[PDB]
């Protein structure tokens, strides 16, 4: 019925995976509380591409140049009748040292150890597939 009388929201985000572990960091919406961390990335302009957008995203909250290139999954959500579209990749490579800009703390954590903690609602489920592919390994 209705296609186009919805909108999509795009935002990729980042797994930064290094020595095994995912790069998390600190940042909520209204809560004056902490302690929730989140998956780095942004929101994707349609006049930009969905790497383009986590490498430059990455570039100004994390200045690092971020290299994507393979696919972990994609979770799918509303904000009051909007679908937001969230894609997490993750980045084997990235230039430059990991900072947060608009983000509190940066915490390096496996994967299994991250969902253990407070994540936002739509990562969890990026989350559960990035671990699922490391133990189950879609290349079998």
């Amino acid at each position: 019925g209705p296609l186009g009388s919805m909108k999509m929201i795009e935002v990729v985000a980042a797994i930064i995976e290094r020595d095994g572990k995912i790069l998390l960091a600190q940042r909520p919406a209204q809560s004056d509380q902490a302690g929730l961390w989140e998956f780095a990335g942004g929101k994707v302009e349609p006049d930009e591409s969905q790497r383009q957008a986590l490498v430059r995203e990455l570039r100004e909250e994390l200045g690092i140049e971020a290299t994507v290139g393979e696919y972990v999954a994609s979770h799918q959500r509303e904000v009051s009748g909007r679908i937001i579209h969230l894609h997490a990749w993750h980045v084997p490579d990235f230039h430059g040292t990991l900072q947060a800009h608009e983000h509190q703390a940066l915490v390096w954590c496996s994967p299994e150890e991250a969902l253990q903690y407070p994540l936002a609602p739509a990562d969890i489920p990026l989350l559960e597939a990035f671990m699922a592919l490391r133990a189950a390994r879609p290349a079998d």
